[PDB]
């Protein structure tokens, strides 16, 4: 149920009103040695995204123009270390660092996972009035004009979201992966299609003959996702995860083992909670053969919920984020090696 | 005061004593290019010596050989522990475990023992002496090895301030002792300081004795202050420098670590971090040579901060505290680092 986990999203993207004030001038530099895609994909990021709400960006590569912040990964500016791979920060060449990690590290550290980023483009892409999920009028997602072509190129996803279609009446699992260089999941595949057939979309492992061209659609048509992160770390739970829930299908989890503080564990399968994969694909097969159970996880909220509203872990949101940069911008202090 | 920095640090030893000699093996992977000279000085230090409290310890030196936890800063896939005496951050990439002077919470992961509770490790063993002006309790344990006698002799300008057989006014103003010439912050408030005072220099930068000194302790007890810098500024990191200050009675001017009154009372001390500039920070260093008062209130005061009357380390450093890291490492099978 994705619906649930878009509601939290957006209002944990509800930020004040500053009227009388004006998002004031902010000198973004990026490190020359990133190369394009990766300074597009940083444009694209929900934490510039986040930023251009209190600040007038530009962003820049050249190294002899004094700016306000530093982005790299591995001067005497304030340096930041963002990255989406599975890396521990280098606190001895960064000031300051946005990861995954479950470390307290006061001011020098922030974690901002990437499923918080595969969030923000889902709710900007759901701002379509075809779309099957609902953004609050008037937020933030709803301010830009909306497209129309939601229903067009997700026709499954949308029937089966909008009740038109049983959830039920769907291929096994789905595994979108190209990656070849994660061994668990792989051999996690050959175990699970050895029992059921899996479908494949991706490079890897790949049954259908091309590489599916929307992995929503694609996962909307089969009642479960094969959801594995790359490699395990503590706290590294990415886009995969948000896809699952996004295209109505339950995610067979791997990769963070602590994810059950991320994502309610009653709406997912949570592989680390078992001693061998064996054990976990005989939970697998109970839900595909108990329809209620299946649909149960499957309506769960992706969330979990304490006082009476569902949360994000450590209270992630755009009021802690801007807060984060905030307390950097202020602080003359430069930690880094020089 | 060292005496009750001392009296804190050994009531942090206390742990109990481990039941009938039966102390499982524990083999550690150390540097391949140490020396015995090396090898001698890690056998000698804090973390050796509360795990040989628990373990019967084998150093691995060679690259074929299994070990429980593999050390230091140069075996990939086996239990890492980063220890570093540089002002280094842990990689947790390839490290599965660290121990350092970042404050950081890392959960299991991470541990700060930062280096001035080593070097009061050295300070206690040295006064297991007969010669001693400083007293280690009763039957605890630095005071179970045989003790030395030569101290006194070592440290004779030292005892006698101790002793209440010198005047601590009595003395010259301040000394400083380095050798290490890469610390532009240090070496440049020598300058500063020297040009309103004289200095005097032990180490290889700003000599000022003509030879270097062989004990900085006795040599630190002939002057009222010690110019106590760190060679870089890092937030927690305190080394032994501070320690030798406090051991020597004579009052730091310290400047190193921004947090460092976290780690001791700052009535202790010259922060030199509390002032916005060094000028200001000498006013107040020349206000405490010319006012035997505040000079006094000062080099009497508990090296550590207290909380109802009891002295404390920061985050209640202990061997308790670090023992219980260890044993957290060594039943955990969770492999952190990086698994290619
Ligand atoms: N539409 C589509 N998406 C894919 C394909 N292959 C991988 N993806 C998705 O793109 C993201 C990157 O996956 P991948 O390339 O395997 O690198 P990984 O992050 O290391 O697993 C994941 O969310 C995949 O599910 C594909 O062939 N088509
Ligand atoms: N006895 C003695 N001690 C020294 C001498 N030079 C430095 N030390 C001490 O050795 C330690 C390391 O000094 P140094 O070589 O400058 O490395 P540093 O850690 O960067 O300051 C400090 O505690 C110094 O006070 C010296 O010439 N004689």
């Amino acid at each position: 149920m994705f619906q649930p986990l878009l509601d939290a999203y957006v209002e944990s993207a509800s930020i004040e009103k500053m009227a009388s004030k004006s998002p004031p001038p902010l000198k973004i530099a990026v490190a020359n040695w990133w190369g394009d895609e990766e300074i597009k994909e940083f444009k694209n990021s929900v934490l510039y995204f986040i930023l251009s709400q209190r600040y007038t960006i530009t962003l820049h590569q050249n190294p002899n123009e004094f700016s306000d912040l530093v982005f790299g990964n591995p001067q005497n500016a304030k340096r930041v270390f963002y990255t989406g791979e599975n890396e521990s920060p280098n606190f001895n060449l960064f000031d300051y660092a946005i990861g995954f990690d479950e470390l307290d590290f006061n001011d020098r550290y922030l974690r901002m996972p990437l499923y918080y980023d595969r969030l923000h483009h889902k709710a900007e892409s759901v701002n379509d009035t075809t779309a099957p999920y609902k953004l609050k009028d008037n937020s933030l997602y709803a301010l830009k004009k909306p497209s129309h072509c939601f229903k067009e190129k997700h026709p499954n996803l949308c029937a089966v979201v909008n009740d038109e279609s049983d959830p039920l009446k769907r291929g096994f699992a789905s595994f979108v992966a190209s990656n070849p260089n994660a061994p668990i999941r792989n051999a996690f595949y050959d175990a699970l299609n050895s029992i059921e057939p899996v479908t494949g979309g991706g490079s890897v492992r790949n049954t259908l003959g091309y590489n599916v061209k929307n992995k929503n659609e694609f996962l909307s048509q089969y009642k479960f996702n094969l959801c594995f992160e790359n490699t395990q770390g503590y706290g590294y739970v990415t886009e995969k995860i948000i896809d699952a829930y996004f295209s109505h299908t339950i995610p067979i989890y791997w990769g963070s083992p602590s994810v059950a503080k991320d994502f309610n564990p009653k709406s997912f399968v949570n592989v680390h909670d078992f001693k061998n994969f064996d054990e976990a694909i005989d939970y697998i097969k109970y839900l595909h053969t108990h329809k209620n159970a299946y649909l149960d996880m499957l309506y769960e909220n992706p969330l979990n919920t304490l006082d009476g509203k569902a949360y994000f872990y450590q209270n992630l949101s755009f009021k802690k984020i801007l807060a984060f940069f905030k307390t950097i911008l202020e602080n003359d202090t430069i930690y880094h090696d020089n």
